[PDB]
């Protein structure tokens, strides 16, 4: 417990602050990084389910990689009022402990090839649940650093827990190849060319890791709905929390989709060896995307973002073999570009939230102007999340009624078109 930590005051944080601070941030990002490895797991695991002895539905397959999404995105707003409670070390301690049990149990049922959908299902939610890690994490770093130097450090926080969804991507390929629990009887299943899959291993390769992260969560780590459902009611939430839906919403939902979308439509390639650079490129753009914001225009960078979405998402139908050029390389750059202006968007939309919360609701209001904006930032991140439900479940009901992604893919141009439309008219 650090009783008197005033961190404002250049002295007190020079001394004896920035280091407490510093460490605590270090260890912040660990478990951040990590909670994004476990929530988008399944956007690996599902691309090879059905190569390993299960049977399981193309529509089944794109619920699962959006069904963590549901989880996630609904128990942020609780996460976030968790930690001035427990104190965000005990609150990372524990939330971060309970990740092993939907660790080591993927790491079960992906061995038993005769194991019922709705087990994976449970799995699927409480894989979910690392997910609202982010909203927690969020809240708990920002006491530690000055007023004024939240920026950057919120920054290096959140902006680096994001490059987990493209860490666990890339670990979860290259290790299932290797027989490293063989010795704990693990099973692995022969492939062409001397390949064989042990799949257990994306799954329980966490386990040591998240490990260490909680005891170093124990070690190192310090403890330091009121106006809240105020600031909601404001009709200015909803068309603001839309458009985060279509930029931090289609990094999810993509990052969850396109492994399983590239192998439908290209069953003769793989995409598991490349499919990281997605979720990457997205973290990085979307961190740079937040720098020019601030420092080109907020609206106008959404503006010319949009316009950017909305030609991909039309360009992404030239691409599909059958109905276009039935070529891969096309299919993947477009995807790259929906990637990148997914983030640069991601960023682009806060700090537009942001100048629109701590403006138009700072005339009506200095300090208490930040609360409202704070508040609608927690909503429209968890209202931001239920779009990597979205996107893989229109894949897959696309894929299930239809058989193809185009029915899905429509609804995407519609939708960053009237977005368009939207950041045009009003803000």
């Amino acid at each position: 417990l650090l009783r008197d930590w005033k961190p404002e005051n250049p002295a007190f944080w020079e001394n004896k602050g920035k280091h407490i601070a510093r460490r605590n941030l270090w260890i912040s990002v660990s478990c951040l990084l990590l909670a994004f490895c476990v929530w988008m797991l399944f956007s690996a695991v599902t691309v090879n389910l059905n190569k390993i002895g299960f049977n399981f539905t193309t529509d089944q397959l794109f619920l699962l990689t959006a069904l963590p999404s549901v989880s996630g995105a609904l128990l942020r707003v609780p996460y976030s009022f968790m930690v001035p409670i427990f104190g965000g070390r005990r609150w990372t301690v524990f939330s971060t402990a309970i990740l092993i049990i939907p660790c080591v149990w993927l790491g079960i049922a992906v061995q038993n090839p005769n194991t019922p959908f709705g087990i994976f299902i449970v799995i699927a939610l409480l894989c979910g649940f690392a997910g609202a890690n982010f909203a927690s994490s969020m809240g708990n770093i920002s006491f530690f650093f000055p007023k004024a130097k939240q920026g950057s450090a919120l920054g290096i926080n959140g902006g680096l827990g994001n490059l987990g969804v493209s860490v666990m991507q890339l670990v979860a390929p290259l290790v299932i190849f290797v027989p490293v629990f063989a010795f704990l009887g693990v099973n692995g299943v022969p492939q062409a060319d001397g390949s064989v899959m042990s799949l257990a291993n994306a799954a329980w390769i966490w386990v040591p890791l998240l490990a260490i992260a909680t005891i170093a969560a124990w070690s190192g780590m310090n403890d330091i709905i009121a106006d809240q459902l105020p600031v909601l009611q404001r009709l200015h939430l909803w068309l603001l929390s839309l458009l985060y839906l279509a930029t931090f919403g289609s990094f999810i939902g993509f990052s969850a989709g396109f492994a399983m979308l590239a192998k439908t439509q290209f069953p003769d390639v793989n995409i598991l060896r490349l499919a990281f650079f997605g979720p990457f490129i997205g973290a990085i753009a979307r961190s740079v995307g937040g720098a020019i914001s601030d420092k080109f225009g907020g609206v106008r960078v959404t503006l010319i973002n949009f316009i950017f979405m909305a030609i991909f998402s039309a360009l992404l139908f030239l691409t599909l073999p059958g109905t276009g050029s039935g070529n891969f390389i096309a299919f993947y750059a477009v995807f790259m570009g929906l990637f990148l202006t997914a983030g640069l968007g991601s960023g682009s939309t806060f700090q537009m939230i942001a100048v629109i919360f701590r403006q138009i609701t700072i005339y009506r209001a200095h300090k208490e102007a930040v609360t409202e904006t704070a508040a609608a930032l927690g909503f429209i991140s968890a209202i931001g999340a239920v779009g990597g439900f979205f996107i893989p479940q229109a894949f897959g009901m696309s894929l299930n009624m239809t058989g193809s992604p185009v029915g899905a893919m429509k609804v995407f141009l519609i939708f960053y078109i009237v977005c368009v439309l939207l950041t045009w008219l009003v803000y």
